[PDB]
Protein backbone atom coordinates (compact mmCIF):
# COMPACT_ATOMS: atom_id res chain seq x y z
CA UNK A 1 0.00 0.00 0.00
CA UNK A 2 1.08 3.57 -0.60
CA UNK A 3 1.71 6.16 2.09
CA UNK A 4 -1.34 8.17 1.03
CA UNK A 5 -3.62 5.26 2.01
CA UNK A 6 -1.87 5.14 5.40
CA UNK A 7 -2.28 8.89 6.00
CA UNK A 8 -5.97 8.74 5.12
CA UNK A 9 -6.42 5.58 7.17
CA UNK A 10 -4.65 7.11 10.20
CA UNK A 11 -6.92 10.13 10.51
CA UNK A 12 -10.05 8.08 9.60
CA UNK A 13 -9.15 5.53 12.29
CA UNK A 14 -8.77 8.28 14.85
CA UNK A 15 -12.12 9.80 13.87
CA UNK A 16 -13.84 6.39 14.07
CA UNK A 17 -12.50 5.70 17.53
CA UNK A 18 -13.62 9.08 18.88
CA UNK A 19 -17.04 8.92 17.22
CA UNK A 20 -17.82 5.28 17.92
CA UNK A 21 -16.38 5.43 21.46
CA UNK A 22 -18.01 8.65 22.62
CA UNK A 23 -21.33 7.05 23.71
CA UNK A 24 -19.51 5.02 26.38
CA UNK A 25 -17.03 7.56 27.71
CA UNK A 26 -16.44 7.18 31.48
CA UNK A 27 -18.67 4.09 31.71
CA UNK A 28 -16.93 1.79 34.15
CA UNK A 29 -18.38 -1.31 32.49
CA UNK A 30 -19.08 -1.67 28.77
CA UNK A 31 -20.59 -5.06 27.82
CA UNK A 32 -19.15 -6.41 24.54
CA UNK A 33 -22.72 -7.15 23.39
CA UNK A 34 -23.59 -3.45 23.83
CA UNK A 35 -20.61 -2.33 21.72
CA UNK A 36 -21.50 -4.88 19.05
CA UNK A 37 -25.09 -3.58 18.94
CA UNK A 38 -23.71 0.00 18.76
CA UNK A 39 -21.53 -0.79 15.73
CA UNK A 40 -24.23 -2.95 14.13
CA UNK A 41 -26.48 0.15 14.18
CA UNK A 42 -24.08 1.73 11.64
CA UNK A 43 -25.28 -0.90 9.09
CA UNK A 44 -29.10 -0.64 9.30
CA UNK A 45 -31.40 -2.85 7.19
CA UNK A 46 -31.99 -1.17 3.79
CA UNK A 47 -27.95 11.38 13.06
CA UNK A 48 -24.25 11.17 12.38
CA UNK A 49 -22.01 10.09 15.22
CA UNK A 50 -20.63 13.40 16.49
CA UNK A 51 -16.94 13.82 17.25
CA UNK A 52 -15.61 15.10 20.59
CA UNK A 53 -12.66 17.13 21.91
CA UNK A 54 -10.28 14.42 20.68
CA UNK A 55 -11.13 15.15 17.05
CA UNK A 56 -11.62 18.92 17.54
CA UNK A 57 -8.06 19.22 18.88
CA UNK A 58 -6.62 16.77 16.33
CA UNK A 59 -8.16 18.94 13.56
CA UNK A 60 -6.77 22.15 15.09
CA UNK A 61 -3.31 20.52 15.36
CA UNK A 62 -3.45 19.49 11.70
CA UNK A 63 -4.77 22.88 10.60
CA UNK A 64 -1.79 24.53 12.30
CA UNK A 65 0.69 22.17 10.63
CA UNK A 66 -0.86 22.77 7.22
CA UNK A 67 -1.03 26.52 7.62
CA UNK A 68 2.56 26.99 8.77
CA UNK A 69 4.04 23.90 7.01
CA UNK A 70 5.77 23.24 10.37
CA UNK A 71 5.09 23.09 14.08
CA UNK A 72 4.41 26.62 15.36
CA UNK A 73 3.58 26.70 19.08
CA UNK A 74 1.90 30.11 19.08
CA UNK A 75 -0.28 29.37 16.04
CA UNK A 76 -1.26 25.96 17.40
CA UNK A 77 -2.01 27.18 20.93
CA UNK A 78 -4.24 29.97 19.64
CA UNK A 79 -6.02 27.54 17.34
CA UNK A 80 -6.73 25.23 20.29
CA UNK A 81 -8.12 28.10 22.37
CA UNK A 82 -10.17 29.52 19.51
CA UNK A 83 -11.61 26.10 18.62
CA UNK A 84 -12.76 25.69 22.22
CA UNK A 85 -14.21 29.21 22.22
CA UNK A 86 -16.16 28.43 19.02
CA UNK A 87 -17.48 25.03 20.12
CA UNK A 88 -16.96 24.55 23.89
CA UNK A 89 -19.44 21.71 24.54
CA UNK A 90 -17.63 18.97 22.59
CA UNK A 91 -16.72 16.99 25.75
CA UNK A 92 -13.45 18.61 26.83
CA UNK A 93 -11.74 17.67 30.08
CA UNK A 94 -12.25 20.07 32.96
CA UNK A 95 -8.51 20.62 33.28
CA UNK A 96 -7.78 21.85 29.78
CA UNK A 97 -10.68 24.30 29.80
CA UNK A 98 -8.66 26.30 32.37
CA UNK A 99 -5.71 26.49 29.97
CA UNK A 100 -7.92 27.60 27.11
CA UNK A 101 -9.36 30.51 29.11
CA UNK A 102 -5.84 31.65 29.99
CA UNK A 103 -4.60 31.37 26.37
CA UNK A 104 -7.49 33.60 25.30
CA UNK A 105 -5.93 36.45 27.33
CA UNK A 106 -4.04 38.76 24.89
CA UNK A 107 -1.44 39.35 27.63
CA UNK A 108 -0.46 35.67 27.53
CA UNK A 109 2.75 35.90 25.48
CA UNK A 110 4.22 32.62 26.67
CA UNK A 111 1.78 30.03 25.36
CA UNK A 112 3.43 27.32 27.49
CA UNK A 113 2.80 29.15 30.78
CA UNK A 114 -0.85 28.19 31.51
CA UNK A 115 -0.14 24.43 31.16
CA UNK A 116 3.15 24.72 33.11
CA UNK A 117 1.49 26.41 36.06
CA UNK A 118 -1.35 23.90 36.48
CA UNK A 119 -1.30 21.64 39.52
CA UNK A 120 0.95 23.96 41.45
CA UNK A 121 3.55 23.89 38.64
CA UNK A 122 3.55 20.12 38.22
CA UNK A 123 1.33 20.17 35.08
CA UNK A 124 -1.41 17.82 33.92
CA UNK A 125 -0.60 14.19 33.21
CA UNK A 126 -3.84 13.46 31.40
CA UNK A 127 -4.06 12.08 27.85
CA UNK A 128 -5.19 15.29 26.10
CA UNK A 129 -1.71 15.76 24.57
CA UNK A 130 -1.73 12.19 23.22
CA UNK A 131 -5.30 12.08 21.94
CA UNK A 132 -4.57 14.65 19.24
CA UNK A 133 -0.93 13.96 18.38
CA UNK A 134 -1.21 11.59 15.37
CA UNK A 135 -0.90 14.46 12.84
CA UNK A 136 2.64 15.15 14.13
CA UNK A 137 3.76 11.76 12.84
CA UNK A 138 2.20 12.49 9.45
CA UNK A 139 4.04 15.82 9.19
CA UNK A 140 7.42 14.66 10.57
CA UNK A 141 8.97 11.49 9.22
CA UNK A 142 12.12 11.38 11.36
CA UNK A 143 11.91 9.67 14.71
CA UNK A 144 13.82 12.56 16.38
CA UNK A 145 11.35 15.18 15.04
CA UNK A 146 8.40 12.99 16.05
CA UNK A 147 9.63 13.03 19.65
CA UNK A 148 10.53 16.73 19.62
CA UNK A 149 7.22 17.97 18.24
CA UNK A 150 4.99 15.44 19.95
CA UNK A 151 6.51 16.79 23.18
CA UNK A 152 6.07 20.47 22.29
CA UNK A 153 2.53 20.08 20.95
CA UNK A 154 1.58 18.18 24.13
CA UNK A 155 3.17 20.79 26.43
CA UNK A 156 0.66 23.39 25.22
CA UNK A 157 -1.86 21.73 27.52
CA UNK A 158 -0.12 18.90 29.41
CA UNK A 159 3.16 19.92 31.02
CA UNK A 160 3.82 16.98 33.32
CA UNK A 161 6.30 14.58 31.74
CA UNK A 162 3.80 11.88 32.68
CA UNK A 163 1.49 13.63 30.18
CA UNK A 164 3.87 14.59 27.45
CA UNK A 165 5.77 11.25 27.47
CA UNK A 166 2.37 9.64 26.79
CA UNK A 167 2.00 11.93 23.78
CA UNK A 168 5.51 10.96 22.61
CA UNK A 169 4.71 7.27 22.95
CA UNK A 170 1.49 7.61 21.00
CA UNK A 171 3.26 9.60 18.25
CA UNK A 172 5.99 6.94 18.07
CA UNK A 173 3.39 4.18 17.73
CA UNK A 174 1.79 6.01 14.79
CA UNK A 175 5.25 6.63 13.31
CA UNK A 176 6.12 2.93 13.51
CA UNK A 177 2.73 1.87 12.13
CA UNK A 178 3.44 3.98 9.01
CA UNK A 179 6.32 1.59 8.33
CA UNK A 180 3.90 -1.29 7.81
CA UNK A 181 4.15 -5.04 8.50
CA UNK A 182 5.67 -5.84 11.90
CA UNK A 183 5.51 -8.58 14.52
CA UNK A 184 4.13 -7.40 17.87
CA UNK A 185 7.54 -8.32 19.35
CA UNK A 186 9.40 -5.93 16.99
CA UNK A 187 6.86 -3.09 17.36
CA UNK A 188 7.07 -3.22 21.15
CA UNK A 189 10.83 -3.54 21.28
CA UNK A 190 11.29 -0.32 19.32
CA UNK A 191 8.84 1.56 21.50
CA UNK A 192 10.38 0.21 24.70
CA UNK A 193 13.80 1.39 23.51
CA UNK A 194 12.56 4.98 23.18
CA UNK A 195 10.68 5.09 26.46
CA UNK A 196 13.58 3.61 28.46
CA UNK A 197 15.69 6.49 27.14
CA UNK A 198 13.08 9.26 27.73
CA UNK A 199 12.06 8.10 31.21
CA UNK A 200 15.69 8.43 32.33
CA UNK A 201 15.63 12.19 31.73
CA UNK A 202 15.63 14.23 34.95
CA UNK A 203 12.16 15.75 34.54
CA UNK A 204 10.71 12.30 33.94
CA UNK A 205 12.16 10.82 37.08
CA UNK A 206 11.40 13.90 39.20
CA UNK A 207 7.70 13.93 38.14
CA UNK A 208 7.22 10.21 38.77
CA UNK A 209 8.99 10.34 42.15
CA UNK A 210 6.81 13.31 43.14
CA UNK A 211 3.84 11.07 42.24
CA UNK A 212 5.10 7.98 44.16
CA UNK A 213 4.99 5.86 40.99
CA UNK A 214 8.08 3.62 41.55
CA UNK A 215 8.86 5.29 38.19
CA UNK A 216 9.07 4.28 34.51
CA UNK A 217 5.30 4.06 34.17
CA UNK A 218 5.58 3.75 30.36
CA UNK A 219 8.51 1.34 30.12
CA UNK A 220 7.00 -0.90 32.85
CA UNK A 221 3.70 -0.92 30.99
CA UNK A 222 5.27 -1.72 27.62
CA UNK A 223 6.94 -4.69 29.28
CA UNK A 224 3.58 -5.74 30.73
CA UNK A 225 2.03 -5.61 27.21
CA UNK A 226 4.59 -8.16 26.05
CA UNK A 227 3.61 -10.42 28.98
CA UNK A 228 -0.14 -9.98 28.30
CA UNK A 229 0.33 -10.88 24.64
CA UNK A 230 2.05 -14.13 25.76
CA UNK A 231 -0.98 -15.19 27.82
CA UNK A 232 -3.48 -17.67 26.34
CA UNK A 233 -6.67 -15.69 27.09
CA UNK A 234 -6.45 -12.56 29.27
CA UNK A 235 -9.60 -10.99 30.76
CA UNK A 236 -10.62 -7.38 30.41
CA UNK A 237 -10.28 -7.09 34.18
CA UNK A 238 -6.61 -8.11 33.97
CA UNK A 239 -5.92 -5.74 31.10
CA UNK A 240 -7.49 -2.86 33.04
CA UNK A 241 -5.73 -3.82 36.27
CA UNK A 242 -2.31 -4.03 34.63
CA UNK A 243 -2.50 -1.19 32.09
CA UNK A 244 -5.46 1.02 32.96
CA UNK A 245 -8.45 2.53 31.13
CA UNK A 246 -8.15 6.02 32.48
CA UNK A 247 -7.65 9.68 31.66
CA UNK A 248 -3.99 9.58 32.90
CA UNK A 249 -1.79 9.23 29.84
CA UNK A 250 0.02 6.24 31.39
CA UNK A 251 -3.38 4.58 31.98
CA UNK A 252 -4.56 5.01 28.37
CA UNK A 253 -1.70 5.20 25.82
CA UNK A 254 -0.16 1.77 26.61
CA UNK A 255 -3.71 0.41 26.71
CA UNK A 256 -4.38 1.70 23.19
CA UNK A 257 -1.16 0.11 21.98
CA UNK A 258 -2.15 -3.19 23.64
CA UNK A 259 -5.50 -3.19 21.81
CA UNK A 260 -3.72 -2.58 18.49
CA UNK A 261 -1.28 -5.44 19.02
CA UNK A 262 -3.77 -7.87 20.52
CA UNK A 263 -6.34 -7.28 17.80
CA UNK A 264 -3.96 -8.23 15.00
CA UNK A 265 -5.32 -11.73 15.74
CA UNK A 266 -8.95 -13.00 15.77
CA UNK A 267 -11.00 -12.96 18.94
CA UNK A 268 -13.60 -15.72 19.24
CA UNK A 269 -15.96 -13.28 21.06
CA UNK A 270 -15.97 -10.84 18.11
CA UNK A 271 -17.67 -11.92 14.88
CA UNK A 272 -15.24 -12.77 12.07
CA UNK A 273 -17.20 -10.43 9.80
CA UNK A 274 -15.32 -7.52 11.45
CA UNK A 275 -11.86 -6.79 10.07
CA UNK A 276 -8.77 -6.13 12.27
CA UNK A 277 -9.30 -2.35 12.45
CA UNK A 278 -12.96 -2.83 13.43
CA UNK A 279 -11.95 -5.50 15.95
CA UNK A 280 -9.40 -3.09 17.48
CA UNK A 281 -12.01 -0.43 18.02
CA UNK A 282 -14.71 -2.82 19.31
CA UNK A 283 -12.33 -4.40 21.81
CA UNK A 284 -10.85 -1.10 23.00
CA UNK A 285 -14.30 0.38 23.70
CA UNK A 286 -15.28 -2.84 25.55
CA UNK A 287 -12.56 -2.07 28.15
CA UNK A 288 -14.69 0.80 29.40
CA UNK A 289 -13.27 3.91 31.07
CA UNK A 290 -12.03 6.64 28.73
CA UNK A 291 -13.42 4.88 25.69
CA UNK A 292 -13.42 7.70 23.11
CA UNK A 293 -9.80 8.57 23.82
CA UNK A 294 -8.37 5.04 24.11
CA UNK A 295 -10.24 4.22 20.86
CA UNK A 296 -9.12 7.38 19.04
CA UNK A 297 -5.50 6.52 19.88
CA UNK A 298 -5.80 2.78 18.99
CA UNK A 299 -7.60 3.84 15.81
CA UNK A 300 -4.86 6.24 14.72
CA UNK A 301 -2.28 3.48 15.06
CA UNK A 302 -4.48 0.84 13.37
CA UNK A 303 -5.48 3.19 10.53
CA UNK A 304 -1.82 4.00 9.80
CA UNK A 305 -0.99 0.29 9.86
CA UNK A 306 -3.89 -1.19 7.86
CA UNK A 307 -4.59 1.82 5.62
CA UNK A 308 -7.90 2.62 3.88
CA UNK A 309 -8.49 -1.02 2.87
CA UNK A 310 -9.75 -1.68 6.44
CA UNK A 311 -11.61 1.57 6.98
CA UNK A 312 -15.24 0.47 6.71
CA UNK A 313 -17.34 2.67 4.38
CA UNK A 314 -20.42 2.17 6.55
CA UNK A 315 -18.73 3.28 9.78
CA UNK A 316 -16.78 6.10 8.16
CA UNK A 317 -19.75 7.65 6.39
CA UNK A 318 -21.58 7.59 9.74
CA UNK A 319 -18.97 9.95 11.28
CA UNK A 320 -19.29 13.73 11.50
CA UNK A 321 -16.88 15.43 9.06
CA UNK A 322 -15.34 12.28 7.59
CA UNK A 323 -14.83 13.99 4.21
CA UNK A 324 -13.12 16.94 5.89
CA UNK A 325 -10.83 14.54 7.80
CA UNK A 326 -9.96 12.70 4.60
CA UNK A 327 -9.06 15.85 2.64
CA UNK A 328 -6.95 17.05 5.61
CA UNK A 329 -5.08 13.69 5.50
CA UNK A 330 -4.54 14.11 1.74
CA UNK A 331 -3.28 17.65 2.34
CA UNK A 332 -0.78 16.52 5.00
CA UNK A 333 0.46 14.02 2.51
CA UNK A 334 0.88 16.64 -0.24
CA UNK A 335 2.56 19.21 2.01
CA UNK A 336 4.89 16.95 3.99
CA UNK A 337 5.25 13.56 2.29
CA UNK A 338 4.84 13.86 -1.48
CA UNK A 339 8.26 15.57 -1.92
MG1 LIG B 1 -13.45 13.11 23.85
MG1 LIG C 1 -12.10 10.81 26.49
Amino acid sequence: MASLSRFRGCLAGALLGDCVGSFYEAHDTVDLTSVLRHVQSLEPDPEALYYTDDTAMARALVQSLLAKEAFDEVDMAHRFAQEYKKDPDRGYGAGVVTVFKKLLNPKCRDVFEPARAQFNGKGSYGNGGAMRVAGISLAYSSVQDVQKFARLSAQLTHASSLGYNGAILQALAVHLALQGESSSEHFLKQLLGHMEDLEGDAQSVLDARELGMEERPYSSRLKKIGELLDQASVTREEVVSELGNGIAAFESVPTAIYCFLRCMEPDPEIPSAFNSLQRTLIYSISLGGDTDTIATMAGAIAGAYYGMDQVPESWQQSCEGYEETDILAQSLHRVFQKS
